[PDB]
């Protein structure tokens, strides 16, 4: 079912290079919904508890600017996302996806997305980001073309 | 460099405003338009199209979809046309359908995936798709000049 | 059903591979498609679609122009239809039109100027043309579900 | 320097426009400052159409900027205001001059895509941001870019 | 006719934003053929030659970095170039020119194409930036169908 | 951060319009454009860059090709620039490109295939073929900004 949601963040080179519509339109375009977003830095205290999992070089960076927080609905969103962007490293991203076409680095790889393999981490990291009053439920009268929820 | 294959913006793209989008994916491709028509797919025209999944459960479902709104059906032309539609299309099921495709950058679903390609494992598919479609009056025979450009054997 | 004006992309949009690009710019506008049709042109078509230049002295030039090639003939519908659809082409000169328009962006001469569209400040030119190069059976009739969003009086 | 308060109205999110806007901002070189997907109640549109609560066209109005979803954001630059009116293109899609927001995606008054502070209102711009997003939402920040955007910050 | 040449450039701040494709892509988009393209330093010389009519802000600026140097050639080309580029000021410039779409400052302009109402200026401007080897002579195609007399 | 490929529009790409389209995709990667010249290959220069194959049957027909039209010539600059032009050009046959790739986009033909990458498999490759095609004043040793964003190395 289609209310399944993930957790999407432009990183500070994202963001510092001009990607951020740029994001934001592939995933529109490719039919997912956004129920959360905004810009936000942030704070060393709150990437310890993200990136609780080289540690001190990935918060260095993921605190070196602002950041476009995230979160996106539809059909297996999770890995719908994760496929979109490519492979982690940029380098080895294929053509076609978000690293693969702006991406040429490991650790300034542009966005990050939840992870659809660590069960949850959908669910821990929009909690982690994001409080229930800055997400929306609405309808998306274009999710009824986007899937079987159709006229 | 004659081959040529059947493919249709489905109600979903149409209702979605990717009409142009995909036309400029089969054009920026290399590939020729000889023919294009904005209809409403029949009851018929739909049973015969799906005609291979009569005996199936997901059978009316299929031709309530593609009867839903209009269509945009053409064909298209060029060396190799038919699979060459189907590499750009991506896996049947949007869901599985790498990023570059175009049910891979569109697509979330695998009733509504947004477009049709003639099979090319399926030898003949692709005229009877055709023929089905459109009057021999309707495809259009031209010489695009560009393609001197993009076909080596037409240098 | 709301208004409609004739929208055609001429040969040297077809040759160019602009057909897509042309078609998008109207579809993200808001404007519904109603009729398409990949079609060749002959004089004598020619000759009763720009029936009004017969005595001037570009005439026997410009229907040899849209007869050269085949063109991608279609009518729209929305608010201001034909009004918006000019606006979107600009200039009947390339070489005048504004950036942003299609003929500004894409063009630069007056005669192979990509599209054609029904001229507003011409009573009932749009109703004209499009019973000219469409007959009723090939304009569907359809519910574009975000003209709910294009519109506040449709919603 | 200045900002300025620009919303994507439900109309542009419903139709999935919301990266292409955002996207004609940032090539334009300004600065995204502060971005907030919400949904509107009825008390914040009664404030921000309040110019027009004597009008007829206004229940209508209030109708519609909480029918849905927006996308609230703000950008600063020079001349941030004047700017994004300019993007925007007139407020009535049908007369907007192709090439600007309005005049490529929008064929309607009400349903015209997007908000951008009027910058002929002198303080529109604070009062806007003002009244769309407390201060904690908003990011100071210098952007390695801007460096080529501006020759004052060259 | 439409050997009309005139000399295009990608000034420092369009070339580090990389906005080099996307201008000529515009340019190309249009029908106009490219015959002469170099990536290039400015040396404060040819800085000063280019600029004579006029001042230290140019300079500065224009041998900040490398531009795109280019020559195209088609039917009022000049003309052409100067209306899609807009207005110099790239703040009072109509969004759909290019710098009405990327610019947001004067001194930063994003490109310079010849004056069109300073008559000689693209012949000038061009045979200053090239040798006449580095311009290229061809026909493309295309060109029967941008323009109805070379069809 | 250093290292370079040399990357060449060809005939059929600077015909079709294609340039920018190529040079945005690079620039888009994060990759740093050096060098940049258009221009014309003679018969001796195409036999200098294919002299790996003046033995194969398609040789004459490949310099036929490579000297039918300018080609636009260029360096570019990123770690790894050499493999990541190969992974964005895709496969050497357009019919068999991936989707996303260049070739997968714009291609439909083997010798018309559009582009010229160093192949980051034969060591040294890329510096023959920048030293063949240009020389040191002409390419441009400079600092881009955004190298910063790009590369965490660079920050
Ligand atoms: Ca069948
Ligand atoms: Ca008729
Ligand atoms: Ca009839
Ligand atoms: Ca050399
Ligand atoms: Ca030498």
């Amino acid at each position: 079912d289609h209310d399944e949601r993930t957790f999407v963040m432009v990183k500070p080179d994202g963001v510092q290079r001009g990607l951020i519509g740029d994001i934001v339109t592939r995933l529109e375009t490719k039919g997912l919904k956004m129920v959360g977003g905004k810009f936000m830095r942030i704070d060393e205290e709150l990437a310890h508890e993200h990136y609780a999992e080289f540690f001190d070089g990935l918060v260095s960076f993921i605190t070196s600017g602002p950041v476009f927080a995230m979160v996106w609905e539809g059909a297996d969103a999770t890995r719908q996302v994760r496929q979109l962007m490519g492979a982690t490293d940029a380098q080895d991203a294929a053509p076609g996806t978000i690293r693969g076409d702006y991406g040429n680095d490991l650790g300034h790889n542009l966005i990050h997305g939840s992870d659809h393999e660590d069960e949850g981490a959908n669910e821990r990291e929009i909690a982690l980001f994001f409080d229930d009053d800055e997400l929306v439920d609405w309808d998306r009268d274009a999710s009824a073309w986007v899937y079987e929820d159709l006229a």
